[PDB]
């Protein structure tokens, strides 16, 4: 409700007919209408006048007031507009306003009021609607490739893959004299999801076996967006993407308290991830936690209602904690845990097999680097 | 001796068929990764029927 | 058994000695085609091969 009541008044000192959308203003309706509409709603021949902390909108018709009352307001135009539509509907029922004829068509008017303003929100009405109801440097030549990717994952406790998707691009920065043709060879990709974009100056080659892409690179750095998958794409992490982390969550009911063990697994031991954090949520009746972890720091945070474990760099590792809970209610379902991580590989598995350049002698592929970042990575 | 709390860790199982029973005094723990079960054992021999 | 006279499906567990990976490329005006041939174990050698 914003609109307390929609009311037709006689300034005889009583609300002649009126509508209470939901039980609130019963008897209240009559006293307001009876005092205030007598004074012209205390108006001066102004449509808005407010008295005793209630907004009264009105129009005089004879010894009668057609009145809209609100004590809250959403918009200027609106309050008038419901009153106005009401004023098209009221002479159809009662041939202007007049207490005896208003009285006789209590049902008509009242029904219109419910229809016009429903639970205090100003709906619209019309006389036809109403009817249904009442019916040169090449020494320098070098090339660098940077594959930046983000992976997203939703997984069950069971380890169900659910949905995943990798987003990425491979940027190339090349210092090469002349205009050299380059051929790029990459692994073959599949994607449950979809998206691939190719930079201009990218040509597609058809070969009986293997796929190839060739292009003259712009100098400096540019998104390759080569052909093949492209060097600008959304691939599905689902399609052959590796999820650097798998979290195995074992919640346990210690009884009054709860013991949670969180298992983190990384890919090959040799590779190390960085900026890893595991966010393990906790229930509202927290008490306090005791957490233990071999590597990194772990801290419980109230407010957040989550325990956050941070590890600068990890070959791979795990954490455990015991929680104390007051037990209101019954058991609560767990919310998913999320992780942030950085890995020096792409888990879209993009591999740059070979980029051979022509128009000249061998350039040096000084470096190829891979930056892998976590997107929305969630596991229950 | 004493009453010691024990935590059991086992591999994760699946079953086309169905049936699992847990002894009382078996608690279930929820962990982000891995599953764990904890319980104070009755002394002597008993069916664990852990979680 | 299967028989010593049969049509078996190469599909059913037959090995295809060669897999060809064709990568056509649009050089632009021209076309560059790379054809990749793969054989089974390196030790074994095929003969009379033509692509």
């Amino acid at each position: 409700m914003v609109l307390l009541a929609a009311a037709v008044c006689t300034k005889a000192g009583k609300a002649i007919v009126s509508r209470q959308f939901v039980e609130m203003t019963r008897t209240r309706i009559e006293g307001l209408l009876a005092a205030f509409p007598k004074l012209m709603n205390t108006g001066k021949q102004h449509t808005f006048v407010e008295t005793e902390s209630v907004r009264y909108v009105y129009q005089p018709m004879e010894k009668l007031y057609m009145v809209l009352i609100t004590t809250k307001n959403s918009n200027i135009l609106e309050d008038l507009e419901t009153l106005r539509l009401f004023s098209r509907v009221i002479p159809e029922y009662c041939r202007a306003l007049e207490e005896n004829e208003i009285s006789e068509h209590c049902f008509d008017l009242i029904f219109a009021f419910d229809e016009i303003v429903a639970l205090g929100y100003r709906e619209n009405v019309n006389l036809a609607q109403i009817r249904t109801f009442t019916e040169p440097p090449i020494n320098m030549e070098s090339v660098h490739m940077k594959i930046e990717e983000k992976i997203t994952l939703t997984c069950g406790r069971d380890g169900g893959l659910q949905n995943m998707e990798l987003h990425g691009m491979i940027m190339l920065r090349i210092s090469d004299d002349k205009f050299g043709r380059i051929r790029l060879h990459v692994e073959n990709e599949d994607k449950k999801g979809v998206q691939l974009q190719t930079h201009p100056n990218v040509d597609k080659k058809l070969f009986t076996a293997e796929s190839l892409i060739g292009l003259k690179n712009p100098e400096k750095s540019f998104p390759v967006n080569s052909d093949v998958g492209v060097l600008k794409w959304r691939l599905q992490t689902t399609e052959e993407s590796f999820i650097p982390l798998t979290i195995n969550c074992w919640p346990s009911e210690s009884g009054n308290g709860c013991d949670v063990n969180i298992e983190y697994e990384l890919q090959e031991d040799n590779l190390e991830l960085n900026d890893v954090v595991i966010t393990i949520p906790l229930p509202s009746g927290v008490g306090a936690p005791v957490i233990g972890e071999i590597d990194g720091e772990y801290r419980h945070d109230s407010r957040r209602n989550t325990l956050e474990w941070c590890l600068p760099v990890i070959d791979a590792k795990n954490k455990s904690g015991s929680l104390e809970f007051s037990i209101p209610g019954q058991p609560n379902d767990f919310f998913p845990v999320q992780v942030s991580f950085i890995s020096k590989k792409n888990y879209c598995n993009i591999q740059v097999t070979k980029v051979t350049q022509v128009d000249g002698n061998s350039p040096v592929r000084f470096s190829t680097e891979t930056t892998f970042l976590v997107d929305k990575y969630e596991i229950l």
